């Protein structure tokens, strides 16, 4: 199964982001071409629960957390299935590549199929800070552009 | 359940179309608001099977029809699931309205959770035309705008 969300918004802030699962049990492979960030930086990335785009980047809701724990790095074990933690931008300010996750599914309950994709203006802190936010959000910060996960061939 | 899409397109054409559907064998609400189409006219609403955004609304594909019939309209007994007929349009332009449908249903394998909601620039014949083309689309013509359903609350 194959998906896709294109990232809009109206600071400059554009990119692809493309899922690939081939059975439920498997990971699924996240590829991204995003441009438009801070150049040489860190920029959190993640999965919020609703593919509602009505209100900006802001109806998406936040980080998709059908589990009900705290925000994390992708590679904790704590962490919301939603949290992709941060891609880095080259001296273009363009974030380029690729992992596998195996919380990410597009199949089953969990499907991510019809939520969002969105890239922030800041650092995700991986909950590693030290304020009641970081165990939210990451102290990531604003939400630049944002897509709805769709069905794909 | 609930899930919403939001038209955009570089012609002028856009509006908001929501979902709603408390059981999977309970028929499907359908309301929309879309503004900037001719006055006074039929325009094409279709769901289309890709939620794909990458190129612009071509990449949403042809009607959604997992059960392989023709074109129809939406009372027709043979029709594509995703098959809306056609909307009327105000003085203003404007197609405001909302309908049951039992066939589009947003729970189970025929969800339209992450395929493309897309608004013609024509007038759907309802496959009652005598061309091949009447059978596949309708002849609604080019898509002005287009968007993918999401989970919303
Ligand atoms: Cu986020
Ligand atoms: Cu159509
Ligand atoms: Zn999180
Ligand atoms: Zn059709």
């Amino acid at each position: 199964v194959q998906a896709v969300a294109v990232l809009k918004g109206d600071a400059g802030v554009s990119g692809v982001v493309k899922f690939e699962q081939a059975s439920e049990s498997e990971p699924t492979t996240v590829s991204y071409e995003i441009a438009g960030n801070s150049p040489n930086a860190e920029r959190g990335f993640h999965i919020h629960e609703f593919g509602d785009a009505t209100n900006g980047c802001v109806s998406a809701g936040p980080h998709f957390n059908p589990f009900k724990k705290t925000h994390g790095a992708p590679t904790d074990e704590v962490r919301h299935v939603g949290d992709m933690g941060n891609v880095k931008t080259d001296e273009n300010g363009v974030a380029k590549g690729s992992f596998k996750d195996s919380l990410i599914k597009l199949i089953g309950p969990t499907s991510v199929v019809g939520r969002s994709v969105v890239i922030h203006a800041g650092q995700d802190d991986l909950g590693k800070g030290d304020t009641e936010e970081s165990l939210k959000t990451g102290n990531a910060g604003p939400r630049p552009a944002c897509g709805v996960i769709g069905l794909t061939n």
